[PDB]
């Protein structure tokens, strides 16, 4: 009498870091091996990665991998011939939302916080994308799932209308870039912003871009209106 178990859909939004445990234990009996894939592929999608240790599939949209992801939870067992049995599956879906879909009042200014970095988001995996995300968390005290992470677009390293800024430690710009950002709060000017030297001070010196892994072009703030 087999089981079949059921896994919820999920949501993704561009940029925003993506974590979901799976009840490989509901699926998995002991020895079996478990997989995680996209529906039909051996590979996840190019924005996810399987943590086996903790049963978590994470990830880092880029604004290419909006749309729906099926996802494919397998058991097999191994043959005495070392053959892959296949034993059970299990398909679900994330859909992932334009960077926009994700407190202050409508049309109220948010204040954001934005670091610039030497990246390439499109050349790094999506351990590396929330890995990036973890190591700035010293420095934006903020939760990883607060933090934006997106490229660079029309190749515009600063924010004219920013109304606090300062330097970061790299001199060359190599890659496209990549902005990584966080609010700070709603409508606020230079004297309601919180206590940036933490941010400031490791910018300008290079320590945050040793504790990041990518050097820093610097950083901003700004009102956005969304």
């Amino acid at each position: 009498v087999p089981t079949v178990v059921g896994i919820p859909d999920g949501t993704a939004v561009v940029g925003r870091s993506f974590r979901v445990t799976i009840p490989t234990d509901l699926i998995a009996s002991s020895g079996d091996i478990i997989k995680v894939s996209a529906a039909g592929k051996e590979a996840l999608p190019s924005w996810l990665h399987w943590d086996s240790q903790s049963h978590t599939l994470e990830g880092l949209p880029l604004d290419t991998d909006k749309g729906v992801h099926y996802i494919s939870v397998s058991a097999t067992r191994l043959g005495a011939n070392g053959s892959h049995i296949p034993q059970t599956s299990s398909v679900f879906s994330i859909e992932v939302y334009p960077e926009d879909h994700s407190a202050c009042a409508a049309d109220e200014p948010v204040t954001v916080l934005t670091v610039i970095l030497d990246a390439d988001l499109t050349k790094m995996t999506p351990k590396q994308r929330i890995d990036l995300l973890h190591r700035m968390r010293s420095f934006s005290e903020v939760e990883l799932h607060n933090m934006k992470l997106v490229p660079v677009v029309n190749n515009r390293l600063f924010d004219m209308s920013a109304f606090m800024a300062g330097p970061g430690n790299a001199k060359k710009v190599v890659e496209n870039g990549a902005l990584l950002s966080w609010k700070l709060g709603c409508s606020l000017n230079q004297n309601s912003v919180p206590d940036i030297h933490g941010v400031e001070a490791p910018a300008r010196e290079g320590a945050m871009s040793a504790q990041l892994g990518y050097p820093v072009v610097g950083w901003h703030i700004a009102n956005k209106k969304p």
